[PDB]
């Protein structure tokens, strides 16, 4: 039988580790020859493996490299104008690969060029409640400072921004052993944390949703106007650039001024954690400087696109996509995913070559410079809005396919909670303890829901990765899974190696999966689930699912605004229309269901599977939200304070947030209940979706 | 038999004839009891008439009216400040109709109040080049002047806005009788043209598309939150009012000042049509004062919505929809339209009884709050955009179904040319002199096309009625039709009477259409297109007239750009790329046609359908356009110069427009770069949406 089971059986933990050992020997920097010879190489091997068509989209967008001849550092530099300590010129590489040629050394992408000199700020994570606590409580003032943050629990591009509102005339961001050094764990090689020598690369733009800076709204493609790089979307104003903790230790050791407000400013070095201004007293003449040298430079990018028509709905989207691009060698991110998606690819090829095809149209993508902003999944979706607005069913996300090895993490809309449930208990657990059980079993067990009790956690999504133009801008359902850390029990951010040289194959053939078996389960997850969109009968939506949802962030934002009773009296702001709303919804829902199970009809099914997709799109709002026309879902939106972080009725928490402090409160409640009522709107609006449709 | 034929015949002259002296009989404005209680009657006659629902839908939107006890009126003043003329408080009211209550007296609604007091300019029609000939070439300052325009050419709104922006303090409106009075027919009740004591009402907003100026983007419901009247869309700065050629001749017979530039500025009253500033030497010490009190007021209106059910794609909508409300009895505008709605609803009502339904959902709406700015239909498309976006097959309007007896009107879409060919060429003309001959034979040889040898005028949808929102907001494929006069033979602007009290019952029984046949036929055509549009298998849209239009627009407007060689040259502009995608849409166009004619499958039909309706979706950008983010559709827009014309490739238009006047060029030519790679990428996506899905 040609059946999803057919399909998860065809899949192989060998053969996702040969693909992520061929994946991972040089780097596949976005822009570069080798990642155009890997798309290349990609193309091949989908039409080798069966799909009907496959073809390279390319762009060209703005990108951004170090000078490799004008090298970036950063320096103590005495009265004298003497450079007395210099950070390092690169990491040094691992065992093996001290010859490798082309790995870019630790940058911050987009920085502007400078050299400013100034004085040290400790802002912690630099997060919005970091400089709410040193302007408002400590009374320090970042103005003219240079800033030093350590990465974690927010987007490194938040930080920059945030910085940028302080007047930091500069940026420095470092990994805290806190953060990226779990206790009893060695090393790199020896084991999976961060050696002191060990950067995290990443990029520092704030786009919001835009996609390459010069090109907003429209595909970079040959014909296309560019804005000039004065109008461009989201670049930093200030130099940044990050360092490792030797050399972090260097510049905070001398650090003066007030002490650390409190305990959760404190990391993990041998240092006061100071907050300054500047050096401790033989030291207050030295300053910091930085030498920024990187240039922005519109390149070319290729997505790889393969199709796999459907039998009976070939207008009817299911795409699997992730990026193909990394920082140096990939090892987790992306190619954990990227090989994952190679035999997801490789499996339904078997099939087709057996006379096989799905319902739906099956597209699968490997998108470029992602890591530069989303740039490859953004263009390739501005250039095919259009389709994928009528034709879009869903998108799964496929980039790093492990993150730990506890459970499973799966972050996705309510759309798809109910298929989820269904496909993990009809896989195997492959935990230790758990064998002959199902994955939602141990899945479960070590994640319990704080939303709903006896239910495995699901997250929200945010942004920070591909699956944000399909959710946010353009209202498609998503999700995604991956393997991840007990995240409970271990203090420590995302992955230690994480946009460092160190993150290679050997680092998850060692330490992460040595028997591919983590790998294996999150290529069934991610197959079954594109599997059953793209030939389930009635599309695997539950339209129940998001009525329970609506209600909790419904109850959730209440709670924010009802810490101010007095102003809600004043100016008559009530929720009752966003309650009224959601109620209406839950009751909608509940009778669509029913007729979803009582109707031989193509056209009742197609025209019930029509408002089973068009139901996440309609919580777009064509407006967009405030100030950020490209999200455009009002229920969910990546967090103002942390684009990795998905905020519900973004709209309304936007509104509420910090409101005390805002000069006109008459004005900003207005506002709130402006958002309340564009909140009730929609959902009632996205209800009646689902009502009779005449 | 139950197919077209059977529609049409069973369609009556004497029906549409009782019905038009049933809805004309008292004024029926916006926002007043007699308009409610209109509503609820239709509401009970199309469920008597055999629609399977029929409801309200109400909003509360901004209206504007006259105070009852403090009338409007202008002066001439003196030096004491005695007011030595007046114009009229009301129009004398028509033969009969001495005793009927509740005429509105004419004023210009939203008109802010004031009492300005000034010295006239005469503006001509206050269209932009009026402006630019008095400021540029004449050097006459309207900077705190009261304007005087005639009515005629373009929208009133747009003559306030220009008129405005030349800083004038107030406007003064009139009908000329070179506008409004045939030579050798008389005035009415004696014949149609309008006497020296009739006045034009209207409303002087500029809304851009926006609805009711309170909730722009959402429905003004009950829980809805409005803007401040500070805030409000649209609304002009400085009061205005109209008069008619009595009054005016009044206020203009003393001008002074510069003579006339030239003939093009000279009416068919006896004075010499000088410019001003002001009056002759004996009057110079006199002023104009105006005396403005209307006020607006958020009010009730109520839109009727009848829904027949579809068989096979009860999913699937084409709508027929027109206003009801009027200024005053509306004798042609609207109620000769909607006494056609009415029999066209009973009509289809007869079959339905008769067991028969149309395959598609066909749903009727009876518009409120049209004359004030398209509310009604605005607010509900607000309310139903999700449900309209992805179900909205077609949009018929049914405004005026007369302005002249002389042969076919029809402007739309494209889409429907072919649709409308093969209909008109199925009716019997019901001219004199073509008995016996086709409607699309007596049409052709009275309004030839400009634009295509051989065959009939089609013109373009702009604004200025209810397909406003449906066509470029909403991108669904939009039409409208009516009996007209000789354009080519009348200098007249419009119907002479509309507008004024004298637009009765009477005035189309007596002057325009006594047997009805005129308003039969328009009947036949619009309740034709409906049901063809409702019923044929295989939607009525002829891609390939989109592809012949799009290279006539594109050639028009590279031959404006081509007026400027040497920046062309020097700023690299080239219209290469918007050609490309045009000679595009022509080859996938024809392949598609192919596809179409070549294919017992339901999901490859309705597939195709999907790509038939989707294809005027495609040419919406989710941005807007500049400054118009309710003017979505790239390839046509209402003129930014006057609402009612509708302009091709309006993006690069304006880009053009006047450019040799602006102050930096390479900005200004980058401007329209910036547009031909907007409007090149949208076709080339509507383009795109019909090749194979996959
Ligand atoms: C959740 O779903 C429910 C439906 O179950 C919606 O209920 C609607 O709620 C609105 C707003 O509260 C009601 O609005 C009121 O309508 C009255 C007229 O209703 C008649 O006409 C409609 C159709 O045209 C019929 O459906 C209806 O049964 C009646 O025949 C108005 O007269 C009301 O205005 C008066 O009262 C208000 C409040 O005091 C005053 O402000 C006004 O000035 C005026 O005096 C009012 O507009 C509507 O009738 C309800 N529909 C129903 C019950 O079918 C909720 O709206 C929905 N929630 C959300 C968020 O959308
Ligand atoms: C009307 O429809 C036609 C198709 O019939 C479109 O034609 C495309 O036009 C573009 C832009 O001119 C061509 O772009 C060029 O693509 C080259 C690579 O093409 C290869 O890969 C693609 C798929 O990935 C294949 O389809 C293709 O056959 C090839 O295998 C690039 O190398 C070109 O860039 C180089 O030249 C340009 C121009 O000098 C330089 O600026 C660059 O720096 C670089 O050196 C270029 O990007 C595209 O190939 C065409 N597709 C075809 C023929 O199938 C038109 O675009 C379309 N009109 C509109 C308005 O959209
Ligand atoms: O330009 C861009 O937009 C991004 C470019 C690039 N993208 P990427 O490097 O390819 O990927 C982004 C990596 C960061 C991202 N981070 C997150 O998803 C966590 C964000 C975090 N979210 C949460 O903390 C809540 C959601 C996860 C909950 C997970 N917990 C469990 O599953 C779990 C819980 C308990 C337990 F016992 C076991 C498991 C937050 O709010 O900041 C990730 O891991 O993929 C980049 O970020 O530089
Ligand atoms: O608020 C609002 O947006 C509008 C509210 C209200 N709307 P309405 O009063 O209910 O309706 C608007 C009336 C004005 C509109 N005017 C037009 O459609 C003409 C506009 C005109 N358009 C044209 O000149 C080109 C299109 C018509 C071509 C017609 N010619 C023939 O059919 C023809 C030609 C030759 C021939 F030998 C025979 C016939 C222009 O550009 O200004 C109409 O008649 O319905 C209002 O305008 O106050
Ligand atoms: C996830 O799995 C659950 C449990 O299997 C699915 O729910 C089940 O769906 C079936 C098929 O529609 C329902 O069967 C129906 O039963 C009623 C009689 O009660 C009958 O009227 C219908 O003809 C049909 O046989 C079944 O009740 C339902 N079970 C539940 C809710 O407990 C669910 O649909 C799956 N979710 C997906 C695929 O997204
Ligand atoms: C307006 O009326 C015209 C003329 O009747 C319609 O065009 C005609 O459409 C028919 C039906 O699809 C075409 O018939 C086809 O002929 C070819 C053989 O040449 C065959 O392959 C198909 O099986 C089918 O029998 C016919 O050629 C065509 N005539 C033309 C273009 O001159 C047109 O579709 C109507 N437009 C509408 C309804 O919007
Ligand atoms: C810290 O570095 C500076 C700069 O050195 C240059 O840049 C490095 C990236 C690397 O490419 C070096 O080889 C370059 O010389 C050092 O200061 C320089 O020292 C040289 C030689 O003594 C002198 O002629 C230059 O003028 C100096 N440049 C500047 C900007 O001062 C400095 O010695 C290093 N400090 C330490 C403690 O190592
Ligand atoms: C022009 O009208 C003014 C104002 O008259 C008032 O408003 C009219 C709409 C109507 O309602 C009249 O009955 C009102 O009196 C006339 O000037 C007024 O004259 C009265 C009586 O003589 C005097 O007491 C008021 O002060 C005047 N008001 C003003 C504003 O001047 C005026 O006579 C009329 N002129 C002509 C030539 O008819
Ligand atoms: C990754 O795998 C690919 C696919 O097998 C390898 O590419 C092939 O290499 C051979 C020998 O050089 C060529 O003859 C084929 O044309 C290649 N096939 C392609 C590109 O589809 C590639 O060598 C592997 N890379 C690494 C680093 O192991
Ligand atoms: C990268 O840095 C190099 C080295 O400093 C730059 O090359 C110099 O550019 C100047 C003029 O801009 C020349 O006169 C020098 O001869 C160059 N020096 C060397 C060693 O080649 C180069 O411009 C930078 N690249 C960028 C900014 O893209
Ligand atoms: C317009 O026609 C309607 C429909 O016939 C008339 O309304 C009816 O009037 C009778 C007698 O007063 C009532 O008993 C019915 O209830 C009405 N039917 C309705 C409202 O659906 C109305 O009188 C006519 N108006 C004019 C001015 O002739
Ligand atoms: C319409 O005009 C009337 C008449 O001038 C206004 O009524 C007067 O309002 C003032 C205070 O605003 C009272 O003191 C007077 O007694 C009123 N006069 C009369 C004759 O009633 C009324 O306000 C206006 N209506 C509006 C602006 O909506
Ligand atoms: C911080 O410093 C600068 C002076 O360089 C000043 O302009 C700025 O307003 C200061 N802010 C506060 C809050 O003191
Ligand atoms: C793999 O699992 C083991 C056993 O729980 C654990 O001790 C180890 O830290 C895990 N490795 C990683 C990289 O998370
Ligand atoms: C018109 O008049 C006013 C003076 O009241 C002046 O400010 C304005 O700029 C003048 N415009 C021109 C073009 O002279
Ligand atoms: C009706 O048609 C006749 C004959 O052509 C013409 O003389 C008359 O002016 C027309 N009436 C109107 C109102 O256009
Ligand atoms: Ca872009
Ligand atoms: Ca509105
Ligand atoms: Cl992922
Ligand atoms: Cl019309
Ligand atoms: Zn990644
Ligand atoms: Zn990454
Ligand atoms: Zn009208
Ligand atoms: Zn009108």
């Amino acid at each position: 039988k040609h059946n999803m089971k057919a399909f998860l059986d065809e899949l192989k933990a060998e053969n996702i580790k040969k693909f992520l050992y061929n994946f991972t020997q040089i780097p596949h920097l976005a822009g570069t020859e080798q990642n155009f010879q890997l798309a290349k190489q990609i193309q091949s091997q989908w039409k080798e493996f069966g799909l009907d068509s496959v073809e390279l989209a390319h762009y060209d967008v703005l990108l951004s490299y170090p000078n490799k001849t004008h090298p970036n550092y950063i320096s103590i530099i005495n009265e004298d104008g003497n450079e007395i300590f210099n950070t390092s010129l690169f990491e040094p590489p691992p065992p093996g690969y001290e010859n490798v040629s082309d790995i870019v050394p630790p940058f911050s992408a987009f920085s502007p060029q400078g050299m400013p000199e100034g004085d040290l700020v400790y802002v912690n994570y630099a997060r919005t409640e970091d400089f709410f606590k040193l302007e408002r409580d400590m009374k320090i003032n970042c103005s003219g400072k240079i800033v030093i943050a350590r990465y974690g629990k927010v987007f490194r591009g938040n930080k920059v921004k945030n910085a940028q509102l302080a007047g930091a005339k500069g940026v420095i961001l470092y990994s805290d052993p806190a953060d990226y050094f779990a206790p009893g764990v060695k090393s790199y090689p020896d084991g999976w944390n961060l050696p002191g020598g060990g950067v995290q690369r990443g990029n520092i733009l704030n786009l919001n949703g835009a996609g390459d800076p010069l090109t907003p709204g429209y595909p970079a493609n040959e014909y296309a106007y560019r804005r000039g790089i004065a109008e461009a979307v989201g670049l930093p104003s200030i130099p940044v650039h990050p360092i490792g903790y030797y050399d972090a230790q260097k510049l905070l050791e001398k650090m003066g001024g007030s002490a650390p407000p409190d305990s959760s400013w404190r990391g993990s070095l041998k240092v006061p954690y100071n907050v300054g201004p500047g050096f401790t007293g033989n030291f207050s003449t030295q300053k910091v400087k930085m030498h920024i040298h990187s240039t922005n430079e519109v390149t070319r990018i290729y997505n790889v696109i393969g199709t796999l028509r459907g039998a009976v709905e070939p207008d009817r989207y299911v795409i699997l996509g992730g990026h193909r691009d990394s920082w140096v060698f990939g090892g987790i991110d992306p190619q954990s995913g990227a090989a994952v998606v190679h035999e997801i690819v490789r499996s339904f090829g078997t099939l087709k070559k057996e006379g096989w095809r799905p319902r739906r149209t099956i597209l699968f993508a490997s998108w470029d410079a992602e890591e530069f902003g989303l740039l490859g999944s953004t263009e390739w979706a501005e250039e095919n809005s259009r389709l994928l607005q009528e034709r879009g069913v869903a998108y799964i996300n496929a980039d790093s396919s492990i993150e730990g090895n506890y459970t499973l993490r799966v972050d996705c809309t309510p759309l798809m909670y109910s298929l989820v449930h269904n496909l993990t208990k009809e896989l195997k657990s492959p935990d230790e303890g758990f064998e002959g059980k199902s994955l939602y079993e141990s899945w479960t067990k070590k994640s319990p829901s704080p939303e709903f009790s006896g239910m495995p956690r699901i997250s929200k999504l945010g942004s920070g990765n591909d699956f944000e133009v399909f959710f946010q801008r353009l209202g498609i359902a998503s999700g995604r899974a991956r393997y991840t850390k007990n995240w409970e029990t271990n203090k420590f951010s995302g992955y230690p190696l994480y946009h460092s040289v160190y993150e290679t194959y050997e680092l998850v053939e060692k330490f992460y999966d040595p028997m591919f078996k983590y790998h294996l389960t999150v290529a069934q997850v991610r197959g079954g689930m594109v599997f059953e969109l793209a030939n389930s009968i009635v599309l695997p939506f539950d339209c129940r699912d998001y009525a329970v949802v609506l209600r909790k962030y419904a109850d959730k934002i209440y709670s924010i605004s009802m810490k101010h009773p007095q102003e809600m009296k004043t100016y008559s702001v009530s929720f009752d229309s966003l309650f009224s709303a959601v109620k209406n919804f839950t009751e909608i829902a509940s009778k669509f269901s029913e007729r979803l199970q009582d109707f031989s009809n193509p056209i009742v099914l197609r025209m019930m599977n029509d408002q089973l997709m068009f139901l996440e799109r309609a919580f777009i709002d064509p407006l967009g939200l405030p100030d950020r026309p490209f999200y455009r879902h009002v229920i969910y939106a990546p967090s103002s304070h942390n684009k990795y972080a998905g905020e519900s009725f973004p709209g309304i928490y936007d509104a509420l947030f910090d409101i005390e402090s805002k000069v006109d409160p008459s004005k900003a409640w207005g506002e709130v209940k402006r958002q309340i009522y564009v909140a009730a709107f929609t959902v009632q609006a996205a209800a009646e979706t689902l009502s009779e449709v005449a």
